[PDB]
């Protein structure tokens, strides 16, 4: 046998909503099974013709059996549709989608659906370990699944806010630097959101509750009226002598995002027309403490598989989870400023963990067409110290 | 580019633990750990030469960021390995060895330690959104994420065990059917016990407790089954019903972990491939019936391979419920002396997102000892799927 | 030794806060020293001479060893004074009078302070025991303690608010019998508000939140927007087929109060002013599916106790859980309605379940006054089939 | 009015339970009504000839409204005999029967069932009282209600075995001294035990579970063949440079126990059988850091009330919750050894919070009856900087 193309043939992403904000009522079973219908939709293929779903989930506890499943039937899909759900922390959204673009090279597949999901506002607490036996006396604790399974290292034990205080450490990323990028990610996605740079890849979510019912379209966590003067006067978030605050990283957010891949002459045979080409991807590893370089090793990886050069890739999508590492990584891998996270990035949008990797794809995609280039890259830092990142080329 | 083959270069698992029992104080991602080592010592493979770990769990709730590569970093291997964890519940540790072979079969990997792990003794209680937000006002629950994650249906709300309660009547499984398939798990995994056939797949693991001992022999395993014991249970899961604590398996924890590499390259390595992985294969079913999930699955995984059922010497086709099991074996038509030849999960165990790779090592490792050709191995899945995979001793 | 006779010598209450309103963020502890605090300056007492507190307090759970001691702590007094908590459901914070009384007449102490206290916003959830022997395998529950040791009841594991349904049913007390009762109290309260009718018997309390600093005094539970029409436009609370709503009911609610109880002759050798002598008290029971008419026995005795009939009474203040049993009530009795509750009631003012008692009573005293009135009568119903009553007479 | 004399007709307790023993499955309000069923048997009153019913109980979170008026439907009285639950801490027990006793003198009752319940293995876990609103962030806390509502000082935060150490450094009680008093508490009810002493007092408990029936009879927390080098051996439970352990201090227990008080005349008039006569009984506060020297202002106004002297008194049941402060206690009234405890105490026979006030009382008067003694003393110290005291006059 020999190896297939996979080509992408929709891309969509609901509006990332802030913590208990707008999508804090709509699981992230519902989110997922909301991209899966509208990806469908948009590609124009058969709903019967795909082969596997594919979501990363990182905050799988308490949701029940196989999120991803769950998700697939929810969207309508029919019950001889399989599907499984991906946990690489941070980086599950796009292994998902590499892993559907693997199944189609390899034969194995036709058309998948593949994406992320997540909603953290909520996520669940645990009772501690003496529970099930029982506490018998003396006070226990309840744990933060956020915390325990999402923003904590299983490595080190401390935030991840840590992991990039020690990125800032070592690659000599100043408060300074990293509050002159968060300014810029919230100036950019505001320009974004006000030309509606975003239209085109957002999926509107029905939200109704006692309280009230209403649609909701358009990123919120973006801060309006962002200063360097109030950015400035931020207290650090996760250790007092730090440079990291809750203007120069990335949010708690609830979203998802979804992408229909095929193979490219089943795309073609169908009358369908494919996005782009996926043209290679990879994954990297890094120590967990400085986990915000994982795209490095990744990158490097992927751009030797599509054989280019970074210079090669006209746009570059590189998660913000946290300012610190997103500069270090620029700065290691000599990006050029211009063509990365041209709409604004996760300092500005969010990061619904498991989704992100999807939306970041979606995001590249779009901004792509927009601006009629022809290669994009989208990376981003894993917690436990890796990283993941994909090729792209448009068609 | 052109597509390559993959083999299997080693297999190993844990014991598999009751619950409570043995390996109820050492964790899924220890266990793991220890099966990752292990399945990389047995291949003889250099420890640097790893590109990738996939790990199965299901019950991934408090046990942190991405289990898999926690599990890869404490069995010792170098940071710039990646991994990550797989949940199509049931199907996790078969699933991420399928997923190894596609990865090196499409050039993108030559090594892979892929299974599965779980510990379903150490799941934990579970506070659902409310805890976050807010009761307000009324009650709530608290929740069991065995339950609620492992064993209890998302898509209908009610256990594993109806949907075994909703097979036994659609294909008419009886419960003296069910009972006498428990008996012959619970015989054939005594003889294979007392015989030593799992002595070369099982990687012993050492407890430290209060308690210091080695656990290196399946204990789920119910001493002097009989027909009348079995024929007396109360039923488990519905009053009326069929299946019982003796026709179903266990709530239990283990792992297993085996080497997964591109053929030409464990050839110039020197290495000595043990089977190359022909194909494999998922099918989707009702959710209340998931456990005819293996049905098709195994159709699509024996066409992948261009085999008749008829050619398989050797079948592992997991016993979450011997309703199932039955099921499955009548529509596929198994010929039963081929089946779980040293037991199955009745007597063995159900380690949720390792049992998939369990069958696998166990299916490997029968092979060897009866000199046999072709073996398949499938199981159920929850939420309504299975999946299937062939392989074929070099 | 002969029987003495006991007056009142200061009441206070403070305002009724609503549910997660204005006092909660303030202990029930906190708001039972505010008004032990403020009774005993009322009643110009030197707070040497205090012999005992006894405060009605229903939602014990979490709240430490023995509400009552903690309150008189906190109210200042000397460690030397003793106190106990009293758990008569509702009629808790009437109970602790009656005790006080008792022990008076008794000979075993000259000064008490008594009423009751309440947070119902700060009750907790709860685990049950098998927490502590171990959950082993399947789910359990959490338990909201309001529902759990306040609203329910424990015989037959309904609401109050179904007794309240069987009362209706049994009474003949119509939707419209309910609402008509309802829509009265709420305009009695609000002239009531209006007039300054309660600022004599309310003790405000400072409160100081991150989001909010500002002096409580006026109950908030009281709806405007009261009207025939918005009442009969309510779907009932507990039972599809039922008539009691949350228009008919009162409410859960936080609030305190209490009064000074002295011997009649140390009050009068100490130059202080006796308000009032309490002249009877007694409780009754009836079956708990009926506990709303638990008035009519503790009315009765009380009544007989006093050498009085029902036609004495110059002012009741008979407590309205619910419109069903408060109208049940004054049906069998004979109640002048004209004399009932002229301040408004429970379904306007709110029903802090182990402070009600002492509070009507407070409202009943104030009320005598300002109409000046001779013999008054304070009751209420209680949770689990009983009821309490008690006859003053102003000096 | 004139004063009533207030008699004991009967006295009768539950075996008590060990921890997760004996009476681990079985309610605090099913404990309390096996003793009030019983009491109102052995009384040889009518059945239905009880006017209250009023019962001690500490940790009442999660046991539903008014955990007294349920014991008492339990026991089968009819639903017009009323009751309420005291919390006076580990005084509740006593304080019941103390309240009784003045209902009873004041006229106000001529029969009343006093005592009090507690089950220590069944008390519940609760939440943060921020649950209500939301963790919304962050690990948290569940708490322990026997250390939250019973065990822990409110005012300090610390545990009562805290207080007992402040005692022991206070009043000059070591280790050894201690110790000495643990040993002959053991021996003295190992003696009373295998003696029949108790079995006139004890009502036996039918235990029925799943795994294990049998009747529960015997008193279950005393340590067979305890030694002075066992207890020497043992290390301190509170601090690690202190005095009191698990051996020198009672235990968390389950148990009940129930009297029938009435006024004297009639019983008499009814052809009943007095077994004493309440001569007085008092309350008293300490500091809250010295709780366990509550008994010594209780038992001096008790002494004072009752026209006695200390010396007056044939025997004496003051409670052993800490051999530390039943020492200091008893050093500073000067008992006479040979007079308390004269069947062992509380550290062999434990300590069910709200039951141990009316379980010594119990004990004291079959004690009497068995010495034929005329004069008793009943006391004990109580959480919170209280103590409480009765004496009686046999019968």
């Amino acid at each position: 046998a020999s190896m297939k193309n996979c080509v992408i043939v929709s891309a969509v992403r609901t509006a990332i909503g802030s913590f208990n904000g707008s999508l804090a009522s709509t699981s992230a079973i519902d989110l997922g099974a909301t991209v899966i219908k509208a990806a469908i939709e948009r590609a124009k293929i058969d709903s019967q013709h795909v082969d596997e779903v594919i979501m990363g989930n990182v905050l799988q506890a308490g949701l029940g059996q196989n999120p991803a499943r769950q998700a697939l039937l929810k969207s309508g899909l029919a019950e001889t549709v399989c599907g499984f759900t991906v946990n690489k922390v941070c980086g599950s959204g796009l292994k998902s989608v590499a892993l559907a673009a693997q199944a189609i090279q390899a034969g194995q597949a036709q058309s998948i659906v593949a994406g992320g999901m997540e909603n953290m506002s909520l996520a669940p607490y645990l009772l501690d370990a003496k529970a099930r036996s029982g506490y018998r006396l003396g006070d226990g604790q309840v744990y933060d699944v956020i915390l325990r399974d999402g923003l904590m290292c299983a490595t080190h034990g401390y935030h991840m806010g840590i992991t990039a205080e020690n990125v800032a450490k070592e690659y000599g990323i100043t408060r300074e630097m990293q509050d002159e990028l968060a300014l810029h990610s919230q100036r950019k996605a505001a320009a974004a959101i006000e030309s509606g740079a975003f239209t085109a890849e957002i999926v509107p979510v029905n939200v109704v509750t006692r309280k009230k019912t209403f649609v909701f379209s358009q990123d919120e966590f973006p801060k309006a009226n962002s200063t360097a003067e109030a950015l400035g006067a931020l207290r650090p978030a996760f250790d007092k002598a730090g440079t990291v605050t809750a203007g120069n990283a990335s949010g708690i957010n609830d979203g998802a995002a979804a992408l229909v891949i095929m193979e490219e002459s089943a795309a073609l045979a169908a009358g369908l027309t494919p996005l782009a080409r996926i043209k290679s991807y990879a994954s990297g590893g890094v120590p967990p403490a400085l986990m915000g370089m994982g795209p490095v090793p990744a990158t490097q990886k992927a751009l030797q598989l599509a054989g280019l050069q970074l210079a090669d890739i006209d746009l570059i999508e590189a998660n913000e989870a946290f300012a610190a590492q997103f500069l270090a990584v620029g700065k290691n891998l000599g990006f050029d400023s211009e063509k990365v996270n041209v709409n604004g990035g996760a300092i500005a949008l969010g990061h619904p963990i498991g989704a992100s990797g999807a939306r970041i794809l979606v995001t590249l995609l779009h901004a792509m067409q927009a601006r009629d280039k022809t290669l994009g890259l989208a990376t981003l830092c894993i917690g436990g110290g890796q990283g993941i990142a994909m090729v792209i080329e448009r068609l």
